[PDB]
């Protein structure tokens, strides 16, 4: 019950705006979600992401219903907040780091250790995240156990990174170890190590095949470039108190409409992905340009 606050919430209607506003590129999301995995020439650094995305809309998406049943009801039921939300975000964490995972895993396809000996690029994709899970698991299992919290905010299934210190557990490290760690430093790290394996692959790097590790970073880094300071600076905010606190449901909840935001980046990889693709190609410059002159 987290109703134990007022029920206006202000913070949370405006959240509700953005749902409803979000939903319907969301219906897009099915479209945009089905058709690039089934778009062939859909492999980029994006493709990790659609496999992720159908499962992150989808998973998603099965749990909206509950999401408006948080508003139609007027209270929260279930242990949804948590067990979907921050789920789904470790792992969306996680990915990060094990993005780099799924290049060398499906580069390997393509150069060292192809699969297990016969066996499609897929299956082999599908059962490397079901390993990789598990480190991550270990990572996740400290929140099953004691770190952040099943406490409920709000109305709506919404989970957000941890609250405090609580050095016992270090429940601090979410932020700290997943989500700056998770892309900072190995963002940072491969910058420094890009010059170090440049030594050899240093230009050639054709297609997807090996180039999709430089988008790769540069996708994260522009996807960051625009969710980074708002997340970043929204859970700083939040840990840096005396600001919004007058009660955990909104700002709690308010910080939760982050979850949305991932959801809603995530249709630049549809974007990114056309972008990078009209980059070599030359016909596209004056593609995107045509209809732009009849503005029709």
């Amino acid at each position: 019950p987290c109703m134990l606050e007022t029920e206006t919430l202000n913070k949370y209607v405006v959240i509700i705006a953005y749902a409803l506003v979000f939903l319907l590129s969301l219906l897009g999301n099915s479209l945009v979600m089905l058709v690039i995995l089934y778009s062939r020439v859909g492999r980029s650094v994006t493709d990790v992401y659609l496999l992720n995305l159908a499962l992150a809309d989808l998973l998603f998406a099965l749990t909206l219903p509950i999401w408006a049943a948080s508003k139609v009801n007027g209270w929260i039921f279930g242990t949804f907040l948590c067990k979907v939300v921050s789920l789904l975000k470790e792992v969306n964490f996680y990915s990060g780091i094990l993005l780099l995972a799924c290049i060398s895993v499906d580069r390997y396809l393509a150069i060292v250790h192809a699969t297990r000996t016969l066996t499609q690029k897929r299956h082999l994709v599908k059962f490397v995240c079901l390993g990789c899970w598990g480190l991550s698991m270990n990572l996740s299992l400290p929140f099953f156990l004691f770190r952040q919290a099943y406490h409920p905010n709000n109305s709506s299934p919404v989970c957000y990174e941890v609250l405090g210190n609580d050095t016992a557990k270090w429940r601090m490290v979410l932020r700290i170890l997943p989500h700056t760690f998770g892309f900072i430093v190995p963002l940072f790290v491969m910058l420094f190590c890009y010059g170090f394996t440049l030594r050899t692959l240093f230009k050639a790097h054709m297609g997807q095949k090996h180039r999709a590790m430089r988008v790769i970073f540069a996708v994260v880094l522009i996807f960051l470039l625009c969710w980074l300071p708002y997340n970043l600076v929204l859970l700083a905010d939040t840990l840096m108190r005396t600001q919004v606190i007058q009660e955990s449901c909104e700002r709690r909840n308010n910080i939760g409409r982050a979850l949305d935001a991932t959801e809603i980046l995530g249709f630049l990889h549809s974007c990114l992905n056309p972008i990078i693709y009209a980059f070599i190609g030359q016909n596209f410059r004056h593609g995107f340009l045509k209809i732009l002159a009849m503005h029709g």
